[PDB]
């Protein structure tokens, strides 16, 4: 049904990424129209003499080769006939079935026709693959509230690497379900995702209000997170003194024709709540679908000043709410001190599942930092730099015991990977690659296994 390509241009963005660094060639890319032809390209891999590496693509938004498959097959994913939403008296809710390689831009605007229906926790950015942000989470400012993407999932088909199609879910082939949701595509590859959707809102009120005092600004982001009146919507971002650094916080209340009458108290109850400096809120009113795309409205904006295909040491962390506070001092303060934007939010454990591949530090509140550095353009020296500042952000959280861990990890080496993991769950997860994918054959861009 599928067909391999050796167009020159497809084996060219297959063999890289957003990070720009990695470069991987595969032989070929596969471009699938069903589950049964990604089904017969990795059975086939599986019963090779060599056992070639078969590795998705989403959207390509990985920093370090993850999605790159060394002289092997690279599945194109990207998009046929698409599944409505459906409503279950059994669940309580609406859900929608969707191919792993849909971007969720275009997922939004297939649900929203359809019933003005949305999934309830996102990335921060659209342009990415429903397969490739459940191998990970699927992080955004409602995560507090919803729990990341992979806990608004209700069942997967996924191609083991043994080219077994199986359908599982909390009820049917469990261990695999849970793998798989932030398995870093190590046990299979996600033909099919059943994603969960509530009614969604058409109106957005965006507001941004600026903190000089990063104790006041964390206890602030954490009663927000615990809240019943609350924002749909907790982030904040780290800013330089040139418009010393001041910390932005970030909410939504989000509304449609209903709630449009009470919005105004609403939002005016919870700031009053607060403690940001008089006279920096900044607000705006726009609708839900142009709140949520607006990074591609960055993007565009970067694309027409030749910034945006540059190379990306994106570094991301999760940090124990008990040490963000050394964090300001030894890294915003410290290593940061004297392109890109620095996020900071915390969110609540208890909304990830614990079952899932997703590693998140021991501690009930943590953070993500996410330091979303750009290098300047044909600059390799700027590369170099901020790759130097990202390993003094890791050597400071070493050397203090700040008990981070790498959201997208990076790493390569066996120890580092069982450090990451932990006994327990590296334990879990290795038995789980000795069941569904024995040969090593899938995502070996990760870096984690060997044939
Ligand atoms: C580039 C970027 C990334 C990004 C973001 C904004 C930009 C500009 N904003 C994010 C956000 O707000 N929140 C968040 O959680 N992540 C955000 N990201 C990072 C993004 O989630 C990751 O880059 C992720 O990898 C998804 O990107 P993409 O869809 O492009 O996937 P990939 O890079 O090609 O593949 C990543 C890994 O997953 C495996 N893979 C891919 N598709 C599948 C399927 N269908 N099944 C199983 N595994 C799959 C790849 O092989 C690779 O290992
Ligand atoms: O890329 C992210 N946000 C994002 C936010 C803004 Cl205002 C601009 C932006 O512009 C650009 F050019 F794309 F960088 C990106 N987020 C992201 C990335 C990786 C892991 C986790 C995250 C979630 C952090 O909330």
């Amino acid at each position: 049904g599928g067909r391999l390509s050796v167009d020159a241009s497809d084996i060219a963005e297959a063999s890289r990424d957003f990070g720009g660094v990695a470069r991987a060639e595969p032989m070929a890319v596969f471009h699938p129209r069903a589950a049964g032809d990604v089904a017969g390209l990795v059975g086939a891999a599986f019963r090779s003499a060599r056992g070639f590496r078969v590795s998705a693509r989403g959207h390509g938004h990985s920093i370090s080769g993850q999605a790159q498959a060394a002289g092997g097959v690279v599945v194109d994913m990207s998009r046929v006939a698409r599944a409505l939403p459906v409503h279950s008296a059994a669940l309580g809710g609406h859900y929608v079935d969707v191919w792993g390689g849909e971007l969720w831009v275009d997922v939004l605007n297939w649900t929203l026709s359809h019933g003005g229906l949305a999934p309830r926790s996102w990335t921060d950015y659209l342009y990415l693959s429903v397969g490739g942000t459940l191998s990970n989470a699927g992080i955004s400012g409602q995560a507090f509230h919803h729990g990341p993407q992979i806990s608004n999932v209700y069942e997967l088909d996924v191609v083991t690497g043994k080219g077994e199609v199986v359908t599982c879910s909390e009820t049917e082939n469990p261990d695999l379900f849970f793998g798989v949701l932030g398995g870093l595509g190590q046990f299979g590859i996600i033909t099919r995702a059943r994603i969960a959707l509530e009614r969604a809102p058409k109106r957005v009120r965006w507001i941004r209000a600026l903190y000089s005092n990063f104790s006041e600004f964390t206890a602030d982001q954490e009663r927000l997170i615990s809240l019943g009146r609350r924002f749909d919507y907790v982030e904040g971002f780290v800013v330089a003194a040139e418009g010393s650094v001041l910390y932005c916080l970030e909410v939504t209340k989000n509304y449609d024709d209903e709630t449009a009458g009470s919005v105004d108290q609403d939002v005016d109850t919870l700031l009053g709540e607060l403690n940001f400096l008089p006279g920096t809120v900044f607000t705006t009113d726009l609708p839900y679908v142009d709140f949520l795309d607006r990074v591609h409205k960055a993007e565009l904006k970067l694309r027409a000043k030749g910034m945006w295909e540059v190379p990306h040491p994106w570094l991301n962390l999760f940090v124990p709410a008990s040490r963000i506070a050394d964090f300001d001092r030894g890294v915003f303060r410290g290593v940061l001190g004297g392109g890109g934007p620095v996020l900071i939010y915390p969110m609540n454990k208890h909304k990830w599942d614990p079952r899932s591949s997703a590693v998140t530090p021991d501690e009930e509140v943590f953070y993500l930092v996410a330091f979303l550095r750009s290098a300047l353009p044909g600059a390799p020296e700027s590369l170099e730099a901020l790759a130097r500042q990202n390993q003094r952000i890791l050597d400071f959280c070493a050397g203090t015991g700040i008990g981070a861990k790498q959201y997208l990890p990076g790493h390569k080496a066996r120890h580092e990977w069982a450090e990451h993991f932990g006994a327990a769950r590296w334990d879990r997860f290795a038995r789980l690659k000795a069941e569904f994918d024995p040969r090593a054959i899938l995502a070996a861009g990760q870096g984690i296994f060997r044939p």
